[PDB]
């Protein structure tokens, strides 16, 4: 359970429903509300 500014890296601990999201350097992501942050009902 974690809050969009403060990234995941992966999406193993957010507070849903976001997915860790990614740019072009990899390796680490950011919590977002996104790709499944919307119809993953938590």
């Amino acid at each position: 359970c974690a809050k969009k500014r403060n990234w995941c890296g992966k999406n193993e601990d957010c507070c849903c429903p976001m997915k860790c999201i990614y740019a072009w350097y990899n390796q680490q992501g950011s919590c977002q509300t996104t790709i499944t942050g919307l119809f993953k009902k938590c």
